[PDB]
C-alpha cells in the first residue's frame, strides 16, 4: 500500500511510534498520525468537543482505505515505559502525574464521558523530563451519558416493568466509577512499580482477585511510599462502585492538598501556552 | 395543519383510530397511518427486516413535519380494550392469543430483537370474532442484541477492569428475559382480568411487589381457571431473569400442547393467506 494523496498533500510521512511521526507542510511541526483499519465516528465527535491541557487534541482526520487520525505528537512517549520491568516512579512525580490524570477524568465525566480504558499505555508524557506535562489518548472504548431508557421507562407505570429492571435503578448512573477503580490501579503500578492484581506467584484467579479487592500488598516495596498515598490507593480500590472514591473526592484527598507540586502544573502549563499567547486587554 | 403532499398523493386519510384510518389509492385497500411529532430510524429497520405473520408490517413511510407510518390495519382493535373493566376472556381464546404472542416473541428473539413494551395494548386482534389472528405492535422501544462492549473488554487482560464489570458478566445476555415477565403479566390479566400487581387496595408498594414478584392471588377469580394455565403463569413471573421460562419454555408447557388451539390458528393462517396464494409447483 501506499498513503492517501489528501494525507500526502498536507503531511510529510515518517518513522513508526499503528501510530507514525509525520512533518506539518504549512508549519513544519511534528504530528503523530493515529492509522486505523476499516466507532472512529465516536471516538473523533468525542476528541473534536473535548477541550482541556491533560487530554490529546485531534489536529485533523481522514476517511480513506484506512481510518488516518492526526493528533499532537507527544514527546516523552508512554507512562507504561516508564512503569514496566519493576520501574518505579519517585512519590512527587506519581502526585504531579496523578493529579493531571484527575483533573482530565474530572473533565471527562463533568462532560458526560467515560474512557472505559485507561491504563499507563493510554497516558502520554509531553517532555523527556520527569516534570511534564502528561495526556489522556485512546478514545475508542469511551462511552456518551446521555437521557438513559431507565429514565424514560421510569416515566411509565411499572404494571408490565420486570423486576431486574427496578433493581437496577439502585446502581444505575455509577458508570464513571470503572475510570475511578483504572486510576487506582494506575496510581499502586506508579507507586509500587508492580500490578494490584496479577496471576504471578498466586493461587486466587484474577478474576477472583478483582472482585474481592484483595490486592498484592507487600510491605517492603510500600515501606518507601506513605501512608497519604496508599490511603488514596486503598480509596479508590473499594469493590463498591457508590461507595468508590469520585475524581472529585481524590482531588480533596489529603496527598493532593501540595500547593508545590500544584506550582510544578502550573508553570509546565503556562510554559506550554506561551507560544500560543495571543496579547492581553489591560 | 395538513397532510404532506407525499403522503396526499398515495392515500386518501379519514378517521382517528396518533392512528388514523386512510385508504391506498392504488388498491382502495385500507391501512392504518401512524403520526409521530418531530428512534423511529430504528423503529422502521427493524419492522422494515422483521417477516412474522404474528408481528405488524411495515407498508411505507413518510418523513416530513411529522414522521408518517403506514401499517397494516387490524379491525379487532387492541387486547386492552377487551381486558380493560374487569372484563376476562375464556380460557380457550387467552390459549390462541397466548400461543401467538409466543411465537412472535419467539421470532423475535430468534432475531436478536428485544420488544420491551409488551402490553395488551401494543397486541392488535386482525377482526372483531373471538378467534382471529393478533399481531405484535409499538417497536419504539425494541433494542438491537449485537456484539457487547462486554464481549470486546473481556478479549483483553483485566489487569485494569473494575470488579462490577466482572460481576456483570454473571447475567449479562438475560435482557430478553424483560419480555417473558411481561407476557406473563399479559396472561394474568387475560385469564384473571384483574393486574397481578397494583395500588388498589395495597399497603405494599407496586416496586416492592414487583421485586419480590407476590402478585395478587384471589381465589374466587383463579377457581374458573385451570391450574395448568396458572402453573404457566407463576412460570413467567419468576424474579430471577436466568430461572425465568424463555418463549420455547413456555411453548413446550403442557398447557401450549393443545391440537386442537393449534389447529384454529393454522385455519385462521391459511384463511388470511388464501388472497396473497401464487401458483404451486406440483
Ligand atoms: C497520539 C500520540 N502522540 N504522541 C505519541 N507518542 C502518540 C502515541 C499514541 C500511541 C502510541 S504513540
Ligand atoms: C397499527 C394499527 N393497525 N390497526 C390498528 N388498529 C392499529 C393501531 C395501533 C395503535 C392504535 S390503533
Ligand atoms: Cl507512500
Ligand atoms: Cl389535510
Amino acid at each position: 500500500s501506499v498513503y492517501p494523496k489528501a494525507l500526502r498533500d498536507e503531511y510529510i510521512m515518517s518513522k513508526t511510534l499503528e501510530v507514525k511521526l509525520a512533518f506539518e507542510r504549512k508549519t513544519c511541526k511534528k504530528v503523530a498520525i493515529k492509522i486505523i483499519s476499516k466507532n472512529v465516528e465516536t471516538e473523533i465527535e468525542i476528541l473534536k468537543k473535548l477541550n482541556h491541557p491533560c487530554i490529546i487534541k485531534i489536529k485533523n482526520f481522514f476517511d480513506a482505505e484506512d481510518y488516518y487520525i492526526v493528533l499532537e505528537l507527544m514527546e516523552g512517549g508512554e507512562l507504561f515505559d516508564k512503569v514496566v520491568g519493576n520501574k518505579r516512579l519517585k512519590e512527587a512525580t506519581c502526585k504531579l502525574y496523578f493529579y493531571q490524570m484527575l483533573l482530565a477524568v474530572q473533565y471527562l465525566h463533568e462532560n458526560g464521558i467515560i474512557h472505559r480504558d485507561l491504563k499507563p499505555e493510554n497516558v502520554l508524557l509531553s517532555s523527556q523530563e520527569e516534570d511534564c506535562l502528561i495526556k489522556i489518548t485512546d478514545f475508542g472504548h469511551s462511552k456518551i451519558l446521555g437521557e438513559t431508557s431507565l429514565m424514560r421507562t421510569l416515566c411509565g407505570t411499572p404494571t408490565y416493568l420486570a423486576p431486574e429492571v427496578l433493581v437496577s435503578v439502585g446502581t444505575a448512573g455509577y458508570n464513571r466509577a470503572v475510570d475511578c477503580w483504572s486510576l487506582g490501579v494506575i496510581l499502586f503500578i506508579c507507586l509500587s512499580g508492580y500490578p494490584p492484581f496479577s496471576e504471578h506467584r498466586t493461587q486466587v484467579s484474577l478474576k477472583d482477585q478483582i472482585t474481592s479487592g484483595k490486592y498484592n500488598f507487600i510491605p517492603e516495596v510500600w515501606a518507601e511510599v506513605s501512608e497519604k498515598a496508599l490511603d488514596l490507593v486503598k480509596k479508590l480500590l473499594v469493590v463498591d462502585p457508590k461507595a468508590r472514591f469520585t475524581t472529585e473526592e481524590a482531588l480533596r484527598h489529603p496527598w493532593l492538598q501540595d500547593e508545590d507540586m500544584k506550582r510544578k502544573f502550573q508553570d509546565l502549563l503556562s510554559e506550554e501556552n506561551e507560544s500560543t499567547a495571543l496579547p492581553q486587554v489591560l
